[PDB]
Protein backbone atom coordinates (compact mmCIF):
# COMPACT_ATOMS: atom_id res chain seq x y z
CA UNK A 1 0.00 0.00 0.00
CA UNK A 2 1.13 3.73 0.30
CA UNK A 3 4.18 4.10 2.40
CA UNK A 4 3.77 5.26 5.81
CA UNK A 5 0.78 6.67 7.19
CA UNK A 6 1.01 10.68 6.71
CA UNK A 7 4.05 12.21 5.99
CA UNK A 8 5.20 15.82 6.56
CA UNK A 9 8.63 16.18 5.09
CA UNK A 10 7.83 16.20 1.82
CA UNK A 11 4.34 17.14 0.78
CA UNK A 12 2.91 20.14 -0.72
CA UNK A 13 1.98 23.70 0.98
CA UNK A 14 -2.04 22.69 0.99
CA UNK A 15 -1.52 19.45 2.42
CA UNK A 16 1.24 20.47 4.98
CA UNK A 17 -1.81 22.89 6.09
CA UNK A 18 -4.69 20.89 6.11
CA UNK A 19 -2.47 18.46 8.53
CA UNK A 20 -1.00 21.27 10.57
CA UNK A 21 -4.26 23.34 11.10
CA UNK A 22 -3.51 25.08 14.38
CA UNK A 23 -5.10 28.48 15.00
CA UNK A 24 -7.71 29.57 12.05
CA UNK A 25 -5.89 27.74 9.21
CA UNK A 26 -4.85 30.88 7.61
CA UNK A 27 -3.43 28.27 4.75
CA UNK A 28 0.15 27.93 6.51
CA UNK A 29 2.33 24.94 8.17
CA UNK A 30 2.20 24.90 11.87
CA UNK A 31 6.04 23.28 11.72
CA UNK A 32 6.78 27.29 10.04
CA UNK A 33 5.36 29.23 12.63
CA UNK A 34 6.34 27.19 15.47
CA UNK A 35 9.91 27.96 14.59
CA UNK A 36 9.40 31.53 13.71
CA UNK A 37 7.89 31.55 17.43
CA UNK A 38 10.56 30.46 18.92
CA UNK A 39 12.96 32.70 17.04
CA UNK A 40 10.56 35.95 17.60
CA UNK A 41 10.35 34.90 21.66
CA UNK A 42 13.53 33.15 22.63
CA UNK A 43 15.96 33.36 19.62
CA UNK A 44 16.29 37.03 18.80
CA UNK A 45 19.31 37.86 20.68
CA UNK A 46 20.95 34.54 19.65
CA UNK A 47 24.74 34.70 17.92
CA UNK A 48 24.75 32.25 15.25
CA UNK A 49 21.39 32.78 14.64
CA UNK A 50 20.45 31.06 11.61
CA UNK A 51 24.13 31.04 11.21
CA UNK A 52 25.20 28.16 13.21
CA UNK A 53 24.17 24.17 12.27
CA UNK A 54 21.31 22.58 13.49
CA UNK A 55 22.24 19.58 15.74
CA UNK A 56 21.47 16.80 13.29
CA UNK A 57 20.87 14.26 15.75
CA UNK A 58 18.58 16.47 17.12
CA UNK A 59 16.55 17.97 13.94
CA UNK A 60 16.35 13.97 12.73
CA UNK A 61 14.56 13.43 15.65
CA UNK A 62 11.79 16.57 15.43
CA UNK A 63 11.38 16.20 11.83
CA UNK A 64 10.40 12.42 12.87
CA UNK A 65 8.17 13.72 15.77
CA UNK A 66 6.55 15.96 13.35
CA UNK A 67 6.33 13.17 11.01
CA UNK A 68 4.65 11.26 13.59
CA UNK A 69 2.52 13.68 14.44
CA UNK A 70 3.89 13.99 17.96
CA UNK A 71 4.00 16.57 20.46
CA UNK A 72 7.51 18.93 19.88
CA UNK A 73 8.55 20.99 22.50
CA UNK A 74 10.61 23.48 20.67
CA UNK A 75 11.22 25.85 23.31
CA UNK A 76 13.52 23.59 24.79
CA UNK A 77 15.71 22.93 22.03
CA UNK A 78 18.19 25.21 20.71
CA UNK A 79 17.62 28.24 17.99
CA UNK A 80 19.55 26.44 15.49
CA UNK A 81 18.41 23.20 15.82
CA UNK A 82 14.71 24.42 14.85
CA UNK A 83 16.01 27.07 12.64
CA UNK A 84 17.43 23.93 10.87
CA UNK A 85 14.24 21.50 10.93
CA UNK A 86 12.61 24.60 9.65
CA UNK A 87 14.86 24.72 5.98
CA UNK A 88 15.13 21.29 6.18
CA UNK A 89 11.38 21.16 6.03
CA UNK A 90 11.45 23.93 3.21
CA UNK A 91 13.47 22.30 1.43
CA UNK A 92 11.50 18.92 1.47
CA UNK A 93 8.28 20.63 -0.05
CA UNK A 94 8.09 19.59 -3.25
CA UNK A 95 6.49 22.47 -4.84
CA UNK A 96 8.85 25.83 -4.18
CA UNK A 97 7.80 28.89 -2.80
CA UNK A 98 8.14 31.15 -5.75
CA UNK A 99 7.75 27.69 -7.76
CA UNK A 100 10.29 26.11 -10.49
CA UNK A 101 7.89 29.04 -12.74
CA UNK A 102 9.04 32.03 -10.97
CA UNK A 103 12.26 31.20 -9.60
CA UNK A 104 14.32 32.14 -12.50
CA UNK A 105 12.66 35.24 -12.52
CA UNK A 106 14.12 36.43 -9.05
CA UNK A 107 17.57 35.95 -10.81
CA UNK A 108 16.42 38.39 -13.84
CA UNK A 109 14.39 40.74 -11.01
CA UNK A 110 18.27 40.93 -9.40
CA UNK A 111 19.75 42.18 -11.97
CA UNK A 112 17.71 45.11 -12.64
CA UNK A 113 19.56 48.42 -13.17
CA UNK A 114 16.34 50.43 -10.63
CA UNK A 115 15.01 49.07 -7.01
CA UNK A 116 11.77 49.93 -8.45
CA UNK A 117 13.05 47.40 -11.42
CA UNK A 118 12.92 44.94 -9.59
CA UNK A 119 10.15 45.15 -6.94
CA UNK A 120 7.66 45.61 -9.64
CA UNK A 121 9.18 41.99 -10.69
CA UNK A 122 9.40 40.39 -7.34
CA UNK A 123 5.64 41.70 -7.84
CA UNK A 124 4.05 39.89 -10.19
CA UNK A 125 6.33 36.59 -9.32
CA UNK A 126 4.73 36.70 -5.91
CA UNK A 127 1.23 37.38 -7.69
CA UNK A 128 1.59 34.34 -9.51
CA UNK A 129 2.44 32.02 -6.39
CA UNK A 130 -0.78 30.16 -4.69
CA UNK A 131 -2.11 32.33 -1.42
CA UNK A 132 -0.06 29.35 1.14
CA UNK A 133 3.28 30.77 -1.05
CA UNK A 134 2.44 34.01 -0.87
CA UNK A 135 1.83 34.04 2.75
CA UNK A 136 5.04 31.99 3.65
CA UNK A 137 6.74 33.93 1.47
CA UNK A 138 5.51 36.91 3.34
CA UNK A 139 6.87 35.56 6.83
CA UNK A 140 9.99 33.68 6.02
CA UNK A 141 11.79 36.90 4.49
CA UNK A 142 10.09 39.56 6.58
CA UNK A 143 10.90 37.49 10.03
CA UNK A 144 14.36 37.04 8.75
CA UNK A 145 14.66 40.30 8.19
CA UNK A 146 13.62 41.40 11.96
CA UNK A 147 16.29 38.55 12.24
CA UNK A 148 19.02 41.08 10.19
CA UNK A 149 18.66 44.12 13.20
CA UNK A 150 18.83 41.15 15.77
CA UNK A 151 22.62 40.58 13.66
CA UNK A 152 23.10 44.43 14.38
CA UNK A 153 22.99 42.98 17.87
CA UNK A 154 24.30 39.59 17.31
CA UNK A 155 27.01 40.68 15.45
CA UNK A 156 26.09 39.09 11.98
CA UNK A 157 24.77 41.12 8.90
CA UNK A 158 22.53 40.64 5.98
CA UNK A 159 25.15 38.75 4.53
CA UNK A 160 25.11 36.22 6.82
CA UNK A 161 21.16 35.03 6.68
CA UNK A 162 22.26 35.64 2.69
CA UNK A 163 24.07 32.69 2.81
CA UNK A 164 22.33 30.02 5.22
CA UNK A 165 19.29 31.18 3.30
CA UNK A 166 20.25 30.98 0.11
CA UNK A 167 20.68 26.99 0.39
CA UNK A 168 17.17 27.09 1.86
CA UNK A 169 14.10 28.25 -0.99
CA UNK A 170 17.33 27.31 -3.63
CA UNK A 171 17.91 30.76 -4.94
CA UNK A 172 21.18 33.06 -5.12
CA UNK A 173 22.95 34.74 -2.31
CA UNK A 174 22.18 38.21 -3.48
CA UNK A 175 18.46 37.57 -3.93
CA UNK A 176 18.01 36.66 0.07
CA UNK A 177 20.06 40.48 0.52
CA UNK A 178 17.32 41.81 -1.82
CA UNK A 179 14.80 39.09 -0.69
CA UNK A 180 14.84 41.11 2.60
CA UNK A 181 15.54 45.09 1.23
CA UNK A 182 12.32 44.56 -1.22
CA UNK A 183 10.34 42.44 1.07
CA UNK A 184 9.29 45.57 3.01
CA UNK A 185 9.51 47.32 -0.01
CA UNK A 186 6.43 45.08 -1.08
CA UNK A 187 4.69 44.32 2.30
CA UNK A 188 5.73 45.60 5.43
CA UNK A 189 2.42 45.07 7.68
CA UNK A 190 3.70 41.97 7.66
CA UNK A 191 3.15 40.32 10.87
CA UNK A 192 5.04 37.60 12.50
CA UNK A 193 2.13 35.54 14.59
CA UNK A 194 3.47 33.86 17.35
CA UNK A 195 1.46 30.44 18.25
CA UNK A 196 0.71 29.20 21.61
CA UNK A 197 3.10 26.18 22.27
CA UNK A 198 3.28 22.76 24.30
CA UNK A 199 4.76 22.78 27.87
CA UNK A 200 7.33 20.94 29.13
CA UNK A 201 4.68 19.80 31.15
CA UNK A 202 2.71 16.23 30.43
CA UNK A 203 -0.06 17.80 31.17
CA UNK A 204 -1.23 16.09 34.46
CA UNK A 205 -0.66 14.59 37.71
CA UNK A 206 1.48 17.76 38.41
CA UNK A 207 0.70 21.59 39.19
CA UNK A 208 3.23 23.54 40.51
CA UNK A 209 4.81 23.57 36.77
CA UNK A 210 2.58 26.52 35.64
CA UNK A 211 4.14 30.33 34.87
CA UNK A 212 3.42 32.37 38.29
CA UNK A 213 3.72 35.66 36.70
CA UNK A 214 1.19 37.84 36.03
CA UNK A 215 2.21 39.39 32.52
CA UNK A 216 2.86 35.58 31.53
CA UNK A 217 -0.73 34.40 31.81
CA UNK A 218 -1.88 37.41 30.65
CA UNK A 219 -0.52 37.15 27.27
CA UNK A 220 -0.61 33.50 27.05
CA UNK A 221 -4.47 33.79 28.12
CA UNK A 222 -4.73 35.96 25.57
CA UNK A 223 -3.14 33.27 22.94
CA UNK A 224 -4.36 30.63 24.27
CA UNK A 225 -8.40 31.82 24.69
CA UNK A 226 -8.08 32.39 20.43
CA UNK A 227 -6.84 28.78 20.30
CA UNK A 228 -10.05 27.63 22.34
CA UNK A 229 -12.59 29.35 21.22
CA UNK A 230 -11.62 28.70 17.63
CA UNK A 231 -11.22 25.38 18.26
CA UNK A 232 -14.17 24.67 19.70
CA UNK A 233 -16.22 26.68 17.12
CA UNK A 234 -14.56 24.02 14.59
CA UNK A 235 -16.88 21.45 16.25
CA UNK A 236 -19.82 23.25 15.23
CA UNK A 237 -19.17 23.22 11.54
CA UNK A 238 -20.63 19.37 11.09
CA UNK A 239 -17.51 17.98 12.95
CA UNK A 240 -17.15 15.30 15.50
CA UNK A 241 -13.82 13.87 15.42
CA UNK A 242 -12.53 12.54 19.36
CA UNK A 243 -9.08 13.79 17.89
CA UNK A 244 -10.02 17.30 18.20
CA UNK A 245 -12.08 17.07 21.41
CA UNK A 246 -9.32 15.61 23.43
CA UNK A 247 -7.44 19.02 22.38
CA UNK A 248 -10.67 21.11 23.30
CA UNK A 249 -10.55 19.50 26.65
CA UNK A 250 -6.43 19.85 26.59
CA UNK A 251 -6.73 23.87 26.12
CA UNK A 252 -9.61 24.24 28.66
CA UNK A 253 -8.00 22.25 31.45
CA UNK A 254 -4.92 24.37 30.61
CA UNK A 255 -6.75 28.01 30.66
CA UNK A 256 -8.28 26.75 34.25
CA UNK A 257 -5.39 26.80 35.74
CA UNK A 258 -4.19 30.03 33.97
CA UNK A 259 -8.13 31.51 34.84
CA UNK A 260 -7.12 30.38 38.51
CA UNK A 261 -3.50 32.22 38.66
CA UNK A 262 -4.57 35.10 36.74
CA UNK A 263 -6.22 36.28 40.12
CA UNK A 264 -4.04 34.52 42.17
CA UNK A 265 -0.62 36.92 40.80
Amino acid sequence: HMPNLKPIFGIPLADAVERTMMYDGIRLPAVFRECIDYVEKYGMKCEGIYRVSGIKSKVDELKAAYDREESTNLEDYEPNTVASLLKQYLRDLPENLLTKELMPRFEEACGRTTETEKVQEFQRLLKELPECNYLLISWLIVHMDHVIAKELETKMNIQNISIVLSPTVQISNRVLYVFFTHVQELFGNVVLKQVMKPLRWSNMATMPTLPETQAGIKEEIRRQEFLLNCLHRDLQGGIKDLSKEERLWEVQRILTALKRKLREA
